[PDB]
C-alpha cells in the first residue's frame, strides 16, 4: 500500500474493477428485488456543471446504498437533448444542432464516467435519435384519433425582427428580449393535450404519494387549481343593453368560489375581450384604449399575481339575483377571457384583492361576514375577513347566522329555483400546448391534406425523421423553409400534401423517458411489457426543485395516459421524490468604462489570517468581491466541476457536494470547504495505511463481546451506533452531511482507543471495514481500494454493514442495599434509593 493518497492512482482502476464486474449493467432478474433510482437526465450543453454534479452524486450515493443492501438496482443516465441551446449555439458557431448535440454527450460522458456514478450504461438514451422519439409521435398519433391531442387555434407573440415566436418570459415591456422589437399577437393553429381530462385524477393521486415533501405537492394542487364554487347570474339592467346580443343582453353570467358573501358584491367586474367591454366601449375612447392594453399585455403566470390590478367603469348595471342591488360593471385587467366565463363579481370585505381594487376606486366595501366579535374595519384589511372556515354571515337578510357550507348550500338552492345559479366546479389547469415554432426538437406526425384533412402519420411510417443536416440562420423556423422536408404525399389518399413543420415542447421528452429506461432498445413499442412489469415505478426520484409543477405534473400525465393505453401498470412514476438546491458562488468584477462592471470567474482570481482584497491571478491586479448568487453564465461566478477534478480527484469533488449542505440547501461553493474534503480523505488513507503497517489485516471482530476491555466495548459502541446513524441518514433522512459527520466521530473515538493487543487490533479492524463501507456510497474509489487491503472479499458481496445490538446495551447495575444491615458510583446512587462492599452490597451506615 503506498503511503499518500493519490486519487489519480487509484479512481481509474476502481472504475475498470466496478466495470469489469458489470455491477451496474442490470437485468429484468427476478432473484434479486429491484430498485429504480432515477436522477432526472440532463440536457447536453457542453460540459457538467456543479449542479449536475450535485444531482448525480446524490443519486449515486442512494444507488450504492442500495446496491450494498442487495438490490438489484437500476441508475440509468441519458441525454434530454432537443431544445433551443443547440439551436443558438448553431446560429453562434455555424455548426448543426445535432452535431452539436453527439459532441457534447460523449464530452459530459466521459465526465460522469471519470465521476464513479455507477451508471448502467447499456441504457443510454439519447432523445433526439429517431429511435427514441419515434415513441412519442407514436403516442401523440394515437391520442390525437382519441382526441386526448387537438388542434386548435391559439394566440402567440410573434417577434418579427427575428422572425420567431416568443414565450411571456421573453417579452419585456411588449417588446422581445433580444431583438427589442414590439411583438404582434397573433392566432395561430396549434396542437394541445387535453390535460383537463386528467385533472381530477392528478389532483387526486397526489394523496398516494406520502413519501413527496408536502409543497410540491401544495405547488401542484394550486397549479391545478380545482375550486368547488357557484354560478351565478346577474340580470342586465334594462337601460344597459344597448350594443348586446344573446344571452349577453339578458344577464352577465360569473363564477365565484365564494356565493356565501354574494349578499355584499359592491360591482362586477369583465375581461377587456367581454361582449359588456366591448358594447360599453363602443363609444368611450378611454375604454377602447383600457381594452387595447389588456389584450398587448403578455405577463408569464408566476407574475399574474404582482401585477398592478386596474379597472374602468363601463357605466352598465347588472342586477344582484339575491338582493336586487343594481351594480356597477367594471372592466378590469385581472379577468382572464377563458377562465370561466371571463366575469368575476367582487366583495371588497372578504377578498383582499378586491378590497384593494375597492380601496383604489373608492368603491363601496359591504362586510357580511363575522368572526367572533372582531372588530370590522371598512379601512383596513385584517385577515379574518377571508375566513371560510370560523366566520358567519351578517347583513345577508335570512341568511344571517349560517356558516360557509350552509350558507353555498341555501345560495345554491335560492339561486336553482329562480333559474340564476347553479353549483359548478372550476380548474385553473390549462391545456398543454405543444407546439414550438422551432427547428431542434421532434417533429410532430401529422400531414395537412387539403382532401383529407390532419392525417395522422401512420404507425409503419414512424418516425417522421427530423433531418440533422440543418444549420439554423435566424430568419425563421428552418422546416417552414426546407419543401425537401414538408412536400409530401397524403398517406390516405396518396395526393399532394404538407407535412407538419412545427415541433414537439420538449418537456414531452421528459415526460417519459423513464419508462424508456427500462427498456431502451425495445423497436415494437415505447417500453416492453415484460421490462414495464419487473420494473412497475421508479423508486427514487431526485432533481432540482425548479421541476416542482411542470415537468412532474407532465410525467404524472404521460404515466396515466400510457396506463390508459395498456403500456404500464403503475399510476404514479416516482415513489420518492427528493429535491435538491442550487449551487451558489461569490461573483468577482472590475469596474467598467460607462459606470457598470465586468464580472470575472472565480477561478481565474486569487485572494490575499484573515483575508482581505482578491486579485486576478494571471497578473496580480485587484478585483472587485461582490455577492453570492447562483451559479450562472450572467455574473460568470459558475466554478467549473472538470477543474475541481483535475486539481483533487473525484472522490474529493464527490464529498465536498454531499458535506456542504443537505439536498434542498443550497450549497455555497467553499475553497476552504474543498480542502477540508481532501483532507479529510487523506486522513481515512492515512488511518488504515497505518494500521496494516504495524501489523496487516485481521480477522474483524466479531460475536460476544464479553471479556472486551471497557475501552473496546465502547468502541464497538460507537461503531454500531454510527453504522445506526448512518443507515438511518441514507435510508430515511436523506441528509448526507450527517452521516459524514457520523462517521468522523467514530474515526475520532477510533483515533484515542488504543487498538494495540490482539483484541484491539481486532476491533480496530471491525471499525475500518466499516467505515469504509459506510463511506463507499459517498467516496467509492478511495473506500474500494482501501477494503480490498482490508479484506479479500468482494465489498458489494460484503454487503452493508449490520448493526451488532449486542454492542449496543449497557454494562449494567445489580446491588443490594441495607440501612443496618436490612434489606463512588455505587454510593451516589444506592443514596437516591457509608460502608460498600466492592461490586455486591451497599450498607448505608446511619
Ligand atoms: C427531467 C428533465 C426535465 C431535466 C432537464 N433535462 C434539466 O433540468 N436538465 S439540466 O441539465 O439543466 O439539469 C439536470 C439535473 O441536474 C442539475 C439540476 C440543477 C439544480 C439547480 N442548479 C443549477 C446549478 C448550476 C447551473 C449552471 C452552472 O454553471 C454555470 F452556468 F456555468 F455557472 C452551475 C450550477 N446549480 N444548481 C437540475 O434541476 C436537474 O435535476
Ligand atoms: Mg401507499
Ligand atoms: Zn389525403
Amino acid at each position: 500500500m503506498q503511503e499518500h493518497y493519490q486519487p489519480a492512482a487509484i479512481e481509474p482502476a476502481a472504475q475498470k474493477k466496478w466495470d469489469d464486474a458489470r455491477i451496474s449493467n442490470v437485468s429484468e432478474d427476478a432473484s434479486k428485488p429491484k430498485y429504480y433510482c432515477l436522477s432526472m437526465f440532463p440536457y447536453p450543453s457542453g460540459k457538467l456543471h456543479m449542479g449536475h454534479v450535485r444531482n448525480y452524486t446524490i443519486g449515486d450515493v442512494l444507488s450504492r446504498f442500495k446496491l450494498l443492501n442487495g438490490f438489484n438496482v437500476m441508475q440509468p443516465m441519458g441525454w434530454d437533448a432537443f431544445g433551443m441551446p443547440a439551436e443558438n449555439a448553431a446560429m453562434k458557431n455555424n455548426v448543426a444542432p445535432a452535431a452539436w448535440t453527439y459532441d457534447n454527450i460523449e464530452y459530459m460522458k466521459t465526465q460522469l464516467k471519470s465521476l464513479g456514478f455507477a451508471v448502467d450504461w447499456e441504457r443510454e438514451v439519447a432523445t433526439c435519435k429517431p429511435e427514441y422519439y419515434r415513441w412519442e409521435q407514436w403516442l401523440f398519433t394515437k391520442l390525437f384519433e382519441k382526441g386526448i391531442v387537438y388542434r386548435k387555434n391559439g394566440t402567440v407573440n410573434w417577434d418579427p425582427v427575428d422572425q420567431t415566436v416568443l414565450a411571456n418570459e421573453q417579452v419585456i415591456d411588449g417588446r422581445g428580449w433580444r431583438s427589442g422589437a414590439l411583438i404582434e399577437k397573433r392566432e395561430i393553429p396549434m396542437y394541445y393535450f387535453k390535460i383537463t381530462d386528467y385533472a381530477e385524477e392528478l389532483l387526486n393521486d397526489l394523496d398516494k404519494l406520502e413519501h413527496w415533501p408536502e409543497q410540491v405537492k401544495t405547488m401542484q394542487r394550486n397549479w391545478i387549481g380545482k375550486s368547488r364554487g357557484m354560478t351565478v347570474r346577474f340580470a342586465v339592467s334594462d337601460d344597459s343593453k344597448q350594443g348586446l346580443e344573446g344571452d349577453y343582453a339578458k344577464f352577465l353570467q360569473v363564477y365565484t368560489t365564494r356565493p356565501d358573501t354574494l349578499m355584499g358584491a359592491t360591482y362586477v367586474a369583465v375581461a377587456a375581450e367581454h361582449p359588456l367591454a366591448t358594447a360599453a366601449a363602443a363609444d368611450k375612447p378611454e375604454l377602447q384604449a383600457f381594452i387595447a392594453e389588456c389584450k398587448a399585455g403578455s405577463v408569464a403566470e408566476a407574475d399574474m399575481a404582482t401585477m398592478e390590478k386596474k379597472g374602468v367603469p363601463t357605466g352598465r348595471y347588472v342586477v344582484n339575483p339575491l338582493n336586487g342591488d343594481k351594480l356597477e360593471v367594471w372592466i378590469a385587467n385581472y379577468v382572464l377571457w377563458g377562465y370561466g366565463d371571463g366575469a368575476v363579481m367582487a366583495v371588497p370585505a372578504h377578498d383582499e384583492r378586491d378590497f384593494e381594487f375597492a380601496a383604489k376606486y373608492n368603491l363601496p366595501k359591504k362586510q357580511v361576514i363575522a368572526v367572533g366579535d372582531n372588530a370590522f374595519d371598512a379601512n383596513r384589511w385584517q385577515e379574518w375577513y377571508g375566513d371560510k372556515e370560523n366566520g358567519v354571515l351578517v347583513n345577508s337578510g335570512d341568511l344571517d347566522g349560517l356558516d360557509f357550507q350552509t350558507a353555498f348550500d341555501a345560495v345554491a338552492a335560492k339561486l336553482q329555483s329562480q333559474g340564476a345559479g347553479e353549483p359548478k366546479t372550476q380548474y385553473r389547469l390549462r391545456d398543454w400546448g405543444i407546439s414550438r415554432q422551432r427547428y431542434w426538437g421532434c417533429p410532430i406526425p401529422i400531414v395537412h391534406c387539403e382532401k383529407c384533412g390532419n392525417v395522422p402519420v401512420p404507425a409503419d411510417q414512424l418516425p417522421v425523421v427530423l433531418p440533422e443536416n440543418v444549420v439554423p440562420d435566424g430568419m425563421g423556423s428552418p422546416l417552414a423553409k426546407m419543401p425537401e422536408f414538408y412536400e409530401t404525399s397524403c398517406p390516405c389518399c396518396g395526393g399532394a400534401a404538407k407535412r407538419e413543420t412545427d415541433t414537439m415542447d420538449t418537456f414531452i421528452e421528459s415526460s417519459w423517458y423513464f419508462f424508456r429506461y427500462m427498456s431502451p432498445k425495445f423497436s415494437d413499442g415505447m417500453v416492453s411489457a415484460e421490462s414495464a412489469k419487473y420494473w412497475g415505478a421508479v423508486d427514487q426520484y431526485i432533481g432540482g426543485i425548479e421541476h416542482a409543477i411542470l415537468h412532474l405534473l407532465y410525467a404524472r400525465f404521460f404515466t396515466k395516459l400510457m396506463r390508459d393505453e395498456g403500456l404500464v401498470n403503475v399510476d404514479e412514476p416516482f415513489e420518492r421524490l427528493l429535491t435538491q438546491g442550487m449551487v451558489v458562488c461569490e461573483t468577482y468584477y472590475r469596474e467598467n468604462d460607462k459606470g457598470g462592471k465586468d464580472w470575472i470567474n472565480p477561478a481565474d482570481v486569487e485572494l490575499t489570517g484573515r483575508p482581505v482584497s482578491a486579485v486576478l491571478k494571471a497578473d496580480g491586479l485587484p478585483v472587485v468581491i461582490s455577492g453570492t448568487e447562483k451559479m450562472s453564465k450572467s455574473k460568470n461566478n459558475g466554478v467549473d466541476p472538470q477543474e475541481l477534478i483535475n486539481a483533487y480527484g473525484a472522490d474529493t469533488a464527490r464529498l465536498f457536494m454531499m458535506f456542504a449542505a443537505p439536498p434542498e440547501q443550497s450549497l455555497e461553493w467553499s475553497d476552504s470547504g474543498v480542502e477540508g474534503a481532501h483532507r479529510f480523505l487523506r486522513r481515512l488513507w492515512r488511518t488504515v495505511y497505518e494500521y496494516l503497517k504495524q501489523g496487516g489485516a485481521v480477522k474483524a471482530f466479531a460475536g460476544n463481546q464479553d471479556g472486551l476491555s471497557k475501552e473496546l466495548k465502547d468502541l464497538r459502541h460507537k461503531l454500531h451506533s454510527t453504522t445506526a446513524k448512518v443507515s438511518d441518514d441514507y435510508g430515511r433522512r436523506q441528509q448526507f452531511n450527517t452521516a459524514i459527520a457520523a462517521v468522523m466521530e467514530l474515526l475520532n473515538q477510533y483515533d484515542k482507543t488504543d487498538t494495540g493487543s490482539e483484541q484491539g487490533r481486532a476491533v480496530a479492524q471491525e471499525v475500518l471495514e466499516a467505515a469504509v463501507r459506510l463511506l463507499w456510497p459517498i467516496v467509492p474509489h478511495i473506500c474500494e481500494t482501501l477494503w480490498s487491503e482490508l479484506n479479500g472479499a468482494k465489498l458489494w458481496e460484503a454487503g452493508w454493514p449490520t448493526v451488532d445490538e449486542a454492542a449496543l446495551v449497557k454494562s449494567e447495575i445489580e446491588v443490594m442495599v441495607q440501612v443496618n444491615g436490612k434489606l463512588a458510583d455505587l454510593e451516589a446512587a444506592a443514596l437516591a434509593n457509608i460502608i460498600v462492599v466492592p461490586g455486591r452490597l451497599v450498607n448505608i451506615v446511619v
